[PDB]
């Protein structure tokens, strides 16, 4: 069994090495030792320091050097024995504290082990090179064994919410949550492969196709919603619930993703070093000589919205190679050969739409001189010239009931012509999914385990819109952990009266979440679309709204003294500065109708459908005004996490080493701030302190049966009938509890203690067989 053979790839790389001789001399060692900082300044730095002596209160330690250190018992950070180094689950370490958590992670990480159970949940991180973990013959291991049986890994905590949704006949979900480059979309995909190996169908193997259809959905999702960031190379710029759906009977019949938060500014934006959607590259480094003639594309460097980050490729990435494998996707899922091509046309023609210059005329109005551009677009989107010209420069608007061709500046005719281009984006990557959806959904689900994928947590230099919105996100799904692991989980031994004293584990970022989604009073996004349908208003009346409303007044706001246009939230974290600018044209979204004429009008089957359907091309009416960014958002937000509550959800952390996108190179107070917000360690001690898994009395009688005082499946009493098979062994009662209507064990009994009861070899047909036919 590959399991226990050291030889294994399992074993060499899932497996903590084998200690040696030398470490075994140490491992039995007497000496205790402390984990300190030797300068107390930066507490993220620690060494390990021996103590030498001990008060009634204090340790006396030796730091790295000779000298004489004292501390406090109750202000110490013990280091555990290192018998516990490299543990796979952290919640059995004696002494749980950050300096402790930390160093388990760095000993797991040094030899590649990223994956380390903490309590209920998994902590992944980012490993920022290959590891050979994830091939069919892992998947295979991991098939149907228990959390305990095998080592941490993505693929068995997959198993298990499989299992679980399974035995229980109730949706679950793995979220995964990480700031931007820790790992999310990787394990995202490893659970979706996982699952798809795992549920898939081979049945005399000629349909299986559906679940290579699942896989292939997100390389298409990725070169189109993923770009270069200064975080990651491979961010993910729209978030995604993914639907992985099964039968009644346990088999995969389908997925569904809804996807979030498109970052449709990047197409026309990027900062530096940063890159737009891979789509582009990968198009201009992997047409054929004869599909860029048609779509009269050139280099990188050649277009407006390629060539101003001063990065068109990225190290080790070709993007001529990604855009076969992005082609071979859309062959997979089923995008026609035209499908296909429109959707080059329409990336091509995104490109050129970026390289018309606008210029002023006689007068305040612009003028297009050059048409070079301009036609380009026409002729690759179906369009007609003239026509889109008229639109960009001068669109018809209302005013009150008359009709009257505006003549927008350069600046104004620049803009809608952004705006032109990110709907063409948004649309078409709407498509996209809608498309996808609509072949891999194709059979009612019996039940789902979702996978949740957003965009990570981030910060740069300038943060906007889109940041806060990414960030809100991620205050949100950090806050369902809060919820699950500590307020619903004591408010149910509350409940039970288990005699449990309320801990408070100091972590609560609704103050935060209410500072943005707040309706009474208002918050950011309520002012923020109050200003929005205010005809008057600036992104400068609106930092002095949020100003007024938030300065000195929530502590969660802070208006900087640096500045007149940032406002900083300080989220679970860390504070974030927001930069005000655009925000009110962000959150209107708007498009002149004139361009949408232009674009209906299209030849183009598939540049029609963006414009002409109703479901891609309509706007919901928040009354006398289009619905905000900011509404739709919370809308669809609320929504997921109401999807989310009704999930048994298991929660993946992923963490990043570094910000350097670097293997080997474990940073301490990166990583610490991380294992802080996250609240991991509060997650091992609710683990740890508490009572998880707990049956209601009733069906108590479940894997109980007559390991006792004779007492099979049936029983009068439910409060008595309970005590019974656990007192054969003398099981440990202050290691379990006695509730209202249930039984709770500390720290899982079911598997700590019941390792002769149940898991055994013997106990069902060796203490019955010993005079089965032979008794005279
Ligand atoms: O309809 C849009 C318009 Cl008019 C302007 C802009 Cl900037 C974006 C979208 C958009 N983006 C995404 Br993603 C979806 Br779905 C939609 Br609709
Ligand atoms: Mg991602």
């Amino acid at each position: 069994d590959p399991i226990h053979d050291r030889t294994s790839d399992y074993h060499k790389y899932l497996k903590v090495k084998q200690g040696d001789s030398d470490l075994f001399k140490l491992t039995v060692s007497d000496k205790r030792y402390i984990w300190y900082n030797p300068d107390p300044k930066e507490r993220d730095s620690y060494e390990c320091g021996e103590i030498v002596s001990e008060t009634s209160d204090s340790f006396t330690f030796k730091t790295v050097d000779g000298q004489d250190r004292q501390v406090k018992k109750d202000d110490a950070n013990q280091r555990n024995p290192i018998k516990f180094d490299g543990v796979e689950d952290m919640s059995e370490l004696s002494y749980l504290n950050e300096p402790a958590v930390f160093h388990n992670l760095r000993v797991r990480y040094n030899q590649d082990l990223i994956y380390t159970y903490s309590g209920l949940f998994l902590v992944a991180v980012n490993p920022f090179k290959i590891i050979p973990i994830y091939t069919q013959e892992m998947v295979d291991i991991f098939k149907g064994r228990r959390r305990n049986e095998v080592a941490p890994h993505i693929f068995a905590i997959s198993d298990v919410a499989y299992r679980s949704m399974l035995d229980d006949r109730q949706n679950q979900s793995l979220l995964i949550t990480g700031e931007s480059g820790a790992g999310k979309t990787e394990n995202t995909k490893k659970v979706i492969q996982y699952l798809a190996s795992v549920a898939g169908r081979n049945q005399a193997n000629g349909s299986g196709v559906l679940e290579q259809q699942i896989l292939q959905a997100n390389p298409i999702l990725e070169a189109f919603g993923n770009a270069k960031t200064t975080r990651n190379n491979n961010s993910s710029r729209f978030g995604k619930f993914i639907e992985i759906q099964f039968n009644s009977a346990g088999f995969i019949s389908g997925a569904s993703i809804q996807s979030y938060l498109l970052e449709k500014s990047r197409v026309v934006f990027q900062s530096e070093t940063e890159r737009n959607y891979h789509i582009f590259y990968q198009l201009l480094a992997g047409a054929t000589a004869e599909e860029k003639k048609a779509l009269h594309l050139a280099g990188p460097e050649s277009f407006n919205y390629l060539n101003q980050s001063g990065c068109v490729d990225i190290k080790g990435v070709s993007d001529s190679e990604e855009f076969k494998i992005t082609r071979q996707a859309m062959d997979i899922v089923g995008f026609s050969q035209e499908e296909q091509m429109s959707i080059f046309k329409i990336i091509a023609g995104i490109l050129h739409l970026g390289n018309i210059k606008f210029e002023k005329g006689a007068g305040e109005g612009a003028v297009l001189k050059d048409k070079t551009a301009l036609n380009a677009a026409s002729t690759v989107f179906g369009v007609n010239p003239s026509v889109l010209e008229k639109a960009l420069m001068e669109p018809r608007i209302l005013a009150g009931r008359d009709l009257v061709a505006q003549h927008l500046n350069v600046e104004k005719s620049s803009s809608s012509r952004d705006a032109l281009v990110k709907a063409l984006y948004g649309r078409l990557f709407l498509w996209l999914v809608i498309k996808i959806n609509n072949v891999l959904c194709q059979e009612r689900k019996a039940y789902f385990i979702g996978v949740l994928d957003i965009s990570g947590f981030e910060i740069f230099k300038v943060n906007s819109f889109e940041q806060l919105c990414i960030n809100y996100t991620n205050e949100k799904l950090q806050q369902f952990f809060n919820h699950h692991m500590f307020k619903l989980e004591q408010e149910e031994y509350l409940k039970e009266k288990i005699n449990w004293t309320f801990i408070d584990f100091g972590l609560d970022s609704q103050a935060t979440i209410d500072l943005i989604d707040g309706r009474q009073p208002p918050g950011i996004l309520a002012l923020l679309d109050e200003q929005s349908v205010f005809p008057n208003a600036t992104d400068n009346t609106l930092i002095t709204k949020l100003h007024s409303h938030f300065s000195k007044k929530n502590a969660k706001y802070e208006e900087p003294r640096f500045s007149k246009t940032e406002f900083g939230v300080t989220h679970y974290a860390g504070q974030v500065m927001y930069e005000i600018q655009d925000w009110l044209e962000k959150n209107k979204d708007p498009l002149q109708q004139d361009l949408e004429l232009c674009f209906k009008d299209s030849s183009d089957n598939v540049v029609t459908k963006l414009f002409n359907d109703p479901n891609i091309a309509s706007r919901a009416k928040k009354g006398a005004n289009f619905i905000t960014v900011a509404a739709q958002y919370k809308e669809q937000l609320a929504s997921l996490m109401a999807t989310l509550e009704t999930t048994n959800p298991h929660f993946v952390r992923c963490i990043i080493p570094n910000n350097k996108q670097l293997p080997a190179k474990l940073e301490d107070k990166v990583v610490l701030d991380q294992l802080r917000c996250n609240g991991v360690l509060e997650g091992i001690r609710i683990t740890r302190k508490g009572f998880p898994n707990r049956i209601i009395y009733a069906d108590f009688v479940k894997r109980y049966y007559l390991l006792a005082p004779n007492v099979p499946r049936d029983a009068e009493d439910s409060q008595k009938a309970t005590d019974a098979v656990l007192k054969h062994l003398n099981i440990d009662p202050e290691q379990y509890r006695f509730g209202i209507t249930k039984i709770f064990f500390r720290a899982g009994q079911l598997a700590r203690i019941e390792e002769a009861r149940e898991q055994r070899l013997e106990s069902n047909e060796p203490p019955m067989d010993f005079d089965d036919d032979i008794p005279f």
